[PDB]
């Protein structure tokens, strides 16, 4: 409730130009003034893919399958995905590069039955973690809205999810992705992949700003089909948070 | 403590090429593991200036005189020492920024009978904090040394000070000055003035780095009698992280 929404079709400026499905949702101070250029999308649930890793991160710390923020995920020097992965990471390092084993094997140990509390907890969009506990959210019925990720990082940011203060605290400090004297930045990608045949995949950017004394909240997403478009996802947010005055 | 701390005086080469004298104490992993290029400078105590906002925004926290860290320290129009802290500030601002009379404020409302318990809880430096609830800081009185710096860092980065977990994460993030994927910066510097006639005035820089698993603990201070070699305070610890790989 209390999200308080306007469409602002000046947006799709950015979207056009690029020949992109997608919505932006913006929304200063609290999830009392947003701006969308789509209203009908800012509201449709799409799989989260690694922008789950945000939720997986404080289930794990609070369930103790995480011990704390300093817990080191080490490589077992077996193939994975991405070379990025082949490596010993932090918690923010694996958060930071999208590190999905190491997060499958969060999610094996936090099991279904936490991990569907949780998600009830949290209000997760859907809150449908069927068809297999290590890759639910990259392939499977999870779907979440960019309104419902504003609410839910709205929520982080105040500290006011259903998990400890200090857990919620540990994750953010892991999604910060630029730091300076007056300017804030946390932030979470996320790519399902390139979709099927006339069904797309989804890309995201998810996050919020703290300028001086304001903070601002957001979250993007786009259809996609083409690796080549990925960029895309943070290019256009960017552009539009720019003329709003709040790139800087 | 159980530092356990090596001199090595090749550390001294980035010094004397500026004609510098100070301190530089870095620690791998935890204080089990440190070297220095002077240890008796290493364990000798200068006052800490700005360094001070790093306790001060705990005890703020731990006494409630910070509501949280969503805080908001508003200006009232009087003019302030710097332009830049002619603005309403969070509490992340206000350290970053180094706004002395904000924590002015805080450090007058702890007063003096909970600041000093804090800095007991906390081993901070020689414990002075006579002068005045709002100036110990600053001008004399209390000193640390880059040792008990490191070591008060590494507690606050273990979460082992006698604060909140809370409290203690609250600050960290406070002081992240550089974020990438694999590589985290949380530090702080310090500048007590140019100072006198060969009592020069002291600058610090501190905090710790964070690269893919591994952590190191830093310390630099050094007299400083002219504002335009304020610089050094960073690329002299810069250059020798650089040359250790970090």
């Amino acid at each position: 409730g209390m999200h308080s929404i306007t469409e602002n079709t000046s947006w799709n400026k950015e979207f056009s130009a690029e020949a992109v499905n997608g919505v932006f949702v913006l929304c200063k101070s609290s999830s009392k003034s947003c701006a969308t250029n789509d209203l009908a999308r800012a509201s449709k649930e799409y799989l989260p893919a690694s922008t789950f890793k945000i939720p997986n991160a404080i289930i794990g710390l609070e369930t103790g399958v995480i011990k704390n923020e300093h817990q080191v995920f080490k490589w077992d020097g077996k193939p994975r995905a991405m070379k990025q992965w082949e490596r010993d990471l932090t918690l923010r390092g694996a958060i930071q590069v999208s590190a999905v084993p190491v997060f499958q094997q969060i999610a094996r140990e936090v099991g279904e039955v936490r991990m569907q509390k949780y998600l009830k907890k949290f209000s997760y969009g859907n809150q449908n973690i069927s068809g297999g506990i290590d890759k639910f959210w990259l392939e499977d019925q999870l779907r979440i809205s960019a309104v419902n990720q504003v609410e839910f990082l709205e929520s982080l940011y105040l500290n006011k999810l259903s998990a400890s203060k200090e857990n919620q605290l540990i994750v953010k400090e892991a999604l910060v992705t630029e730091a300076a004297p007056e300017y804030l930045v946390h932030s979470k990608t996320g790519f399902s992949g390139v979709g099927t045949e006339s069904n797309p995949g989804v890309a995201w950017w998810v996050g919020w700003v703290e300028k001086e004394t304001e903070v601002y909240f957001f979250a993007f997403n786009m259809d996609i089909d083409n690796e080549s478009k990925l960029p895309l996802r943070k290019s256009i947010p960017t552009k539009i948070m720019e003329s709003e005055g709040i790139i800087g």
